[PDB]
């Protein structure tokens, strides 16, 4: 169980510790650490249209997708660091990050077609137990600007599951 608090994830910003910068999030507000679903996105895992909720019904408020809906973290293109708060540590296969395609539609549901098919950042943890706070250093793909959604995936090595964290960003050109 864990969540990304820098850049603050969509679920994190729903929470009290995110100071409710997103509202009307349902139960997400009270357990942003709990977006657990089958590993293996995009070949498996949460179905299209339910990626942000990790396919969990009572987190479905996160599946709304409009330009106006979500608070966006401002970031500059290039190097980026993601920080996870690991409330319950589990042996870890990897940390990986996907981003929406150039030309995705911010007013349509998040789907595999809306995301690049492969991650832009991948850190192999070789099934080791992580510390309680984890930082992954990454680099954004070239040519990115504007509103984009980043999907953070924390894949658990000793279960069938992973934790899914979408992040809303406004990217300024490098
Ligand atoms: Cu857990
Ligand atoms: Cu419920």
């Amino acid at each position: 169980h864990g969540y990304i608090d820098s850049p603050g994830s969509r679920a994190f910003l729903c929470s009290a510790q995110g100071n409710e910068q997103n509202m009307d999030c349902g139960l997400v507000k009270y357990e942003p650490q709990s977006l657990e679903a089958k590993k293996g996105f995009p070949q498996a895992g949460p179905e299209d249209g339910h990626i942000a909720s990790a396919g969990i019904g009572h987190f479905g408020a996160l599946d709304a997708q409009t330009e106006d809906r979500w608070k966006k973290i401002p970031i500059t293109a290039g190097e980026i660091e993601f920080q996870w708060e690991i409330m319950i540590q589990h042996k870890t296969s990897s940390w990986e990050y996907f981003i929406t395609k150039l030309g995705w539609d911010p007013n349509k549901p998040l789907t595999r077609e809306q995301f690049n098919s492969t991650p832009f950042c991948f850190e192999d943890y070789q099934e080791k137990m992580p510390s309680s706070r984890v930082i992954n250093k990454c680099t954004l793909p070239e040519g990115y600007q504007g509103y984009h959604v980043i999907l953070g995936v924390w894949t658990i090595s000793d279960t069938l599951n992973a934790f899914y964290q979408v992040i809303d960003t406004t990217i300024s050109p490098a």
